[PDB]
């Protein structure tokens, strides 16, 4: 038994971790209104993406990995001698990437695929990859890893804000906000993005993100927090610095950013605060 762990590009793992653990990536893509298509990778300079998105009369659209891209990746890992593949996917609530990876796993011969619906995105999704790789090294079997990740998902969540709900509304990735067709605070709930509160200022929304999350993770035996920032540098920097001041060092507090595919749906000003009830290995 040789177990591989792979994921899609929206887990936004650093190239260092991808290189070190040889993590295969099924990439998602972005398509701009001038017909220019782009595949997600760390090669992309993210400020260049925000610039083109701001200079687009029409919001760009995104694509999940086609089912054939999952298949090709599964066959490559099988043909390298892997018998089992753990697949960490973007939330099934916002993308078909998981169901495609699931269906692709049924269709590929000679290797066992264990697709996992992270029910989130970005480096919070990435944390499931890093937990899976850690357990593989420790000798666990695929069902034990899927069981552990499922328990991890019960103590994992995220809150977030955006400058303008237009991008989420255009793509249909905000649920239950038909009345809004003030500053909204959103959260993930069973893999979908819903409104949580509405505050008067952006600064109060950022303080609200911290309070919501700290109130939750206070009861966890292990805590990892991720500040995941968009195109406004000082917003993520302000939240990250304040968390380092307000949290004990027993909390793991990390920083990351949104890639093009997620940025296309949030628009400018996206800022997330995510939590995992585990001490995830980030090295
Ligand atoms: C701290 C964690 C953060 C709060 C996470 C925020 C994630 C926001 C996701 C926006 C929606 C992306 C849909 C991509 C669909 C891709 C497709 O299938 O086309």
């Amino acid at each position: 038994m040789k177990i591989a762990v792979m994921t899609d590009s929206t887990s936004y793992l650093s190239q260092d971790l991808i290189d070190k653990y040889n993590i295969q990536i099924a990439p998602l893509s972005v398509t701009f209104d001038d017909g220019k298509n782009f595949t997600e990778s760390n090669e992309i300079a993210i400020e260049e993406f925000y610039n083109k998105m701001a200079s687009s009369q029409t919001i760009p659209t995104t694509s999940q990995p086609a089912i054939g891209e999952w298949i090709t990746k599964y066959e490559m890992l099988r043909d390298q001698g892997y018998t089992d593949i753990i697949v960490i996917c973007l939330s099934s609530g916002i993308s078909g990437s998981y169901q495609s990876s699931y269906q692709a796993g049924e269709m590929v011969e000679g290797v066992n695929v264990h697709a996992f619906d992270s029910k989130l995105a970005a480096m919070i999704e990435g944390c499931y990859v890093l937990r899976a790789i850690e357990m593989v090294e420790e000798g666990y079997e695929p069902q034990q890893i899927i069981d552990d990740l499922t328990n991890m998902r019960e103590h994992t969540g995220a809150y977030l804000i955006v400058d303008d709900l237009k991008n989420l509304q255009k793509s249909g990735r905000i649920t239950g906000a038909q009345a809004w067709v003030m500053k909204p605070v959103l959260k993930f709930e069973d893999g979908k993005i819903i409104p949580e509160e509405k505050v008067r200022t952006k600064k109060r929304a950022i303080q609200t993100l911290e309070k919501k999350v700290l109130d939750i993770v206070k009861d966890f035996e292990e805590v990892t927090l991720f500040v995941i920032n968009g195109d406004h540098f000082e917003d993520g920097q302000a939240l990250y610095k304040k968390l380092q001041d307000d949290c004990p060092s027993a909390y793991q507090v990390a920083y990351s950013e949104f890639g093009p595919v997620v940025a296309a749906h949030l628009g400018s000003g996206g800022l997330g605060l995510g939590y995992v009830g585990r001490k995830i290995r980030l090295t």
